[PDB]
């Protein structure tokens, strides 16, 4: 008891302990477990950060208040330290002998108790070349006379998987749950602790910043608990705020500040667009519109979902976006999303639908159930995503997947959230879900038989409506289906190609020349309105890349400087050189 | 009844124990009640209430709060999920007996499956509900176990495998909150293997973990939500009548669910579609969640009513229940607000109007 | 990484949990940025509030060294943490923090470093500074609800282009003193681009950083007839290439020379089908010109025609002239559907799921190669 335990009592006494808050029916049947005759020993357990060592010392620090029933009155609590207790038990006995003596210690004080934290880890406390002779069993008899008193603390996790392991200890102590508050007891308990918090950082906090920071801290963390992640916004915050009089900024923490301390903790585009952030979004379709032509209310759609999100209108628990982009190939279906990606400086998440043929592949997205081979590695959907919360969600091809796959993406819309196999939850609520497919192109590319030729505008959704089950398509924001491109198109995406062909050979040093008529030619040449843009890509490569590679290998244009490519009319050819 | 209750309720210690305990905390709680000198003998209500704050579970409270709370419960829900009224009946009327003690003898609150077209108030009903008892909700969707061995993902890895250590979600999840509403959403979509664990569950409220350890299902309400069987609703026959296809479901149903597990649900309710004037409830549901989102910014908002009429009647989807409203009244009104507060005039401002004319039935903005 | 860096100093003037977790991918700079929060110290280049602030590695071998007779270990790690206690201006840095959840007498197992902290930790007595790859956290550290609780998440994300190229600006001198060479702006970009093309198992503040050094070196190596030089572009290409396979500058050599009679020496072994070989050729020129695609392979060519034509005999050929393997596969194995796994692999949790994919570990094999599908219409 001199220095193998703390006394809590002395804590409170000189303001050791923060202070306890509430709790009142856990700390109420604490006490009740404390006034039993035998085995009055209560065992904390509740989720980890919930207050449980907060309402073990806070129970000291009332006694010091003296706000407790004239039972506990006088009874000095001590936290014991297992680490010093072991330090030097290094010859045969000295552990038990200091153990067993401070356990007489203990009896003889009869108003003392002792709290353990963790006391889990009291299952084992040295059997080196030995038994089970450790602490695990030297407490054992003393609980059951009801001789001293013990408080425990561990969480669920732990307890069940190494507590309840021993029941003659399990059945010992009074399990006593310690759930999670609500929004209300949260905020007071903020209210009551934040006195602390404004003297160790020289801070000020409004009563909006708290209640800020619970429901923020609510809504958009959800890696812990709430009494802890929110002083924990709480504390980073009073922290910035206080490095920040280096300009003298000795203020109170406003709402905007626990909005900064918030999405930097879980990394999402808050604090309100601003600076140029709206400047970005604002020709965010310009930017896009200028690298993909045609096919505007593609982008139309992605910037309204994505202005949505950041003007503070999104859902509330749902992907950014989740569209469908269906439509012939060599449209710009997976372009517009790429540059959409780039244009944001924002990961892109590309999966290639077409690996998940079979049903069993489910699997390699969220990782294998416990017990078998690939258990160890998780999912790979589920784990880029948790790497990357802020990011694009690209799938290619999703009608090349098996059907039943859609299941997923089924909840990842409607609720944001995919669970992997570890029971870990992936954040969707910041991603932008974009799907790719080629559905309805063949039903729309079909000849009519008879007189008339009829409307088959509504086949591609017949298509898709046969292709996705109706409460997959239910979930979608829109379905943006692609057009072929036309003509003026295909000349911008020609000019677009021969910007492409001039970088690269700028990276070579050499300039480029094409002739307007020469360009119109080229876009006369390639044009097929079946396969969209990629027939261009190779008219363009054929015509000038090989010309060029001809010329650049071997010599004619070795550190060369500008080619000449013009257009004649007799044969529609190409002019060259140097 | 220290006796009987520690022998129903408790079931984690053995029975001379358990009743000793029942005993001395009774006999503690009577001594700690004379702080205004109560010194009294334990009646049978100080036991029971002892053994229900041990056991978890809820006990008598026909006069506290909560039976308030229950007896306004149909309609604080029924103000959340319009039309669909025999659901809310059911779940309510599960969760009185239970309460009341007129429960089952050692099953869950209630089993119910939920089944209807989508977008429909079948998972929405069940979070409404999670909230307003203010119990804990857990989901589970079951698309994620379409492979016949993710059972071992619901209640752990056998002993001597890589898994062992984690335990069962499931089960897990069921011992951190013995009193919640279970959600297992889409429980068609998973491996028709899974509804075994189910099978079990239902019958017994009991569910075996990988540990040998038994959690307890008796205080947790079980709903399942499906979109079975609504093909052959939403299937149009061939000739000059359709027919009522609710046979078809049932069949699918039957089909998809082996008979005992029929045979232990409390009740399959199926969900209707949504009305026009539902879709009208809908709209404004929607529209007042848009305006507390704008408050959140500081911008107030109204909304005409004949505006409220043209949205529903653009957005009607029987098909598609309640989700194309949200869609609709999306890209009518966020995408200008959007705008507005982006790069217009509702920025730290609001008094936003909008109002719909006849000529081209448009809508109205600005300050 | 101010930015990063004044996340960890925020996180480390708080009053509870202040201990920041430098979490990222391999190589991004973690430790990298722990030493050198350390480095701008000695330079005061630091708040005020950091500034005389003494950070320390923890070994975690020479801990454990020796600690036979239980309580040594302990004691050992008890007195340590009172030294730190009592320096009150001392930050514990940790390298490897999800190693130090497991500290022997596995009897019991419980009493290790993880849990003989966690009091320190929640109590704001000490600041300690933690860093772990993102598979190893999620996998090793988070499992700890307790221990996870008391540190603070900071995201170490791969740097950028430009923040790579002032990186190796600030780096260079060093390696220029270790190699006795100089290195020209041009090369150093020129090492950045191409490790972002070309090199794909690594990240970039350490696989350009892995250009520099190992041009450095082989620059070194070069003195053998004491070719004393700084490092141009030219040497960075050949790092480059020795890892992608395929050199863009060496082309200057008799490289031109294949490359002009390559469709000569085809047709002196594939007679007729002329179109075949110029099609090839053309598409080779143009990779090995830099005019190809910057995404996507070399070429992709469907050949069709009676049998006996010389499909399969130039395209092996092909391969011979060039002096690459020819990944060769027959699409009459994978008639059926479910045989893609054989290409691809199993999903985890399946019984060939520790085997992986026959066509890309091939292709990782052998970047630089030909790809035959043979009776494509067969598969
Ligand atoms: N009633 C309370 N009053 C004030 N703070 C509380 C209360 N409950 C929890 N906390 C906060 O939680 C922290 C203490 O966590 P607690 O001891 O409850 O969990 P824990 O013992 O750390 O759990 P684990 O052992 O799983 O880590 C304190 O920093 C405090 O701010
Ligand atoms: N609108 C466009 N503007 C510019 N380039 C385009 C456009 N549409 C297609 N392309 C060209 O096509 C390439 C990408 O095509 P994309 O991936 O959009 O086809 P897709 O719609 O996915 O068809 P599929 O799914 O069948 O491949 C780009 O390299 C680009 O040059
Ligand atoms: N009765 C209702 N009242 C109000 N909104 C509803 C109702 N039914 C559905 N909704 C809307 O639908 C959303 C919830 O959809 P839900 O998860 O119930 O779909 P579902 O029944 O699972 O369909 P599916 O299983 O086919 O996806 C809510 O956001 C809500 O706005
Ligand atoms: N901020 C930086 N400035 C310059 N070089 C850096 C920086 N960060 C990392 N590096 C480079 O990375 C190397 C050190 O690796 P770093 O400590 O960043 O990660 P690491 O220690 O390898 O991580 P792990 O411990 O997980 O392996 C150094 O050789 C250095 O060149
Ligand atoms: N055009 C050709 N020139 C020279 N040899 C040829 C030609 N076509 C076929 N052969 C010979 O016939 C054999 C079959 O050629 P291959 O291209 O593999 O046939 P297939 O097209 O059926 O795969 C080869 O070994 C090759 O030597």
């Amino acid at each position: 008891m001199e220095n193998f335990t703390t006394n809590l009592n002395q804590l409170a006494r000189v303001g050791g302990i923060d202070p306890l808050i509430g709790r009142e029916k856990e700390l109420e049947r604490a006490i009740q477990v404390l006034c039993r005759r035998r085995k009055n020993n209560p065992l904390l357990v509740g989720e980890s950060g919930v207050g449980k060592t907060a309402i073990a010392e806070g129970l000291a620090w009332r006694i010091v208040q003296g706000d407790v029933p004239e039972v506990m009155a006088d009874c000095t609590i001590y936290s014991l330290d297992i680490g010093s207790l072991l330090a030097g038990t290094k010859y045969r006995g000295d552990f038990e002998k200091r153990f067993k003596a401070l356990l007489k210690q203990l009896e003889q004080d009869t108003n003392s108790i002792l709290f353990i934290d963790e006391i889990h880890t009291i299952i084992g406390a040295g059997a080196a070349s030995g038994g089970q002779v450790d602490a695990a069993n030297l407490i054992k008899p003393l609980l059951s006379s009801g001789k001293i008193r013990v408080i425990g603390s561990t969480t669920y996790q732990e307890f069940s998987n190494i507590f309840e392991k021993d029941r003659a200890l399990a059945r010992r102590f009074q399990k006593i749950d310690i759930t999670e508050p609500s929004i209300e007891e949260t905020v007071q308990i903020i209210n009551g602790l934040k006195p602390k918090y404004e003297a160790h950082h020289d801070v000020r906090y409004t009563a909006k910043a708290v209640r800020a920071a619970v429901e923020l801290a609510v809504k958009y963390i959800n890696d812990r608990h709430l009494p802890d992640k929110a002083i924990d916004v709480i504390d980073e915050a009073g922290a910035r705020a206080r490095l920040m009089p280096v300009s003298k900024r000795k203020k109170t923490v406003n709402v905007a500040d626990i909005e900064s301390v918030v999405a930097r903790i879980a990394r999402i585009p808050e604090k309100s667009v601003s600076q140029s952030d709206r400047d970005t979004l604002k020709n965010l379709g310009d930017r896009l519109k200028m690298l993909v032509f045609g096919q505007d209310k593609a982008i139309e759609a992605l910037t309204e979902a994505i202005k949505m999100a950041r003007a503070g209108l999104g859902h509330e628990h749902k992907p950014v976006g989740s569209f469908l982009f269906a439509g012939p190939t060599g449209v710009g279906k997976t372009e517009v999303t790429v540059q959409l990606s780039k244009a944001l400086g924002i990961e892109l998440l590309r999966f290639d639908m077409s690996e998940y043929m079979e049903r069993h592949t489910v699997s390699r997205l969220i990782g294998a159930p416990p017990g078998y081979v690939g258990f160890d590695q998780g999912g790979l959907l589920t784990d880029a995503v948790i790497k990357h919360p802020h990011a694009v969600l690209l799938l290619d091809e999703i009608e090349k997947a098996h059907p039943d796959v859609f299941n997923i993406l089924l909840q990842v819309m409607d609720n944001g959230t995919l669970t992997d196999n570890n029971g870990r939850k992936a954040d969707f609520r910041n991603v932008v879900l974009v799907m790719t497919t080629n559905a309805g192109v063949r039903e729309t590319e079909r000849k009519s038989i008879g007189l008339i030729h009829q409307d088959n505008s509504t086949d591609a959704m017949e298509e898709i409506k046969k292709i996705f089950t109706p409460e997959f398509r239910n979930r979608l924001d829109n379905i943006i289906w692609f057009d072929h491109l036309s003509t003026d198109v295909i000349h911008q995406v020609v000019d677009k190609f021969i910007v492409e062909l001039q970088v690269q050979l700028d990276q070579k040093g050499v300039s480029l020349e094409v002739s307007q008529e020469a360009r119109n030619w080229l876009a006369e040449k390639g044009y097929d309105r079946a396969m969209g843009a990629r027939p261009m890509a190779r008219v363009i490569q054929d015509n000038l890349k090989k010309p060029l590679a001809n010329e650049l290998l071997f010599g004619s244009l070795v550190d060369g400087g500008q080619v000449t490519v013009a257009l004649d009319k007799e044969k529609n050819e190409l002019t060259y050189g140097f």
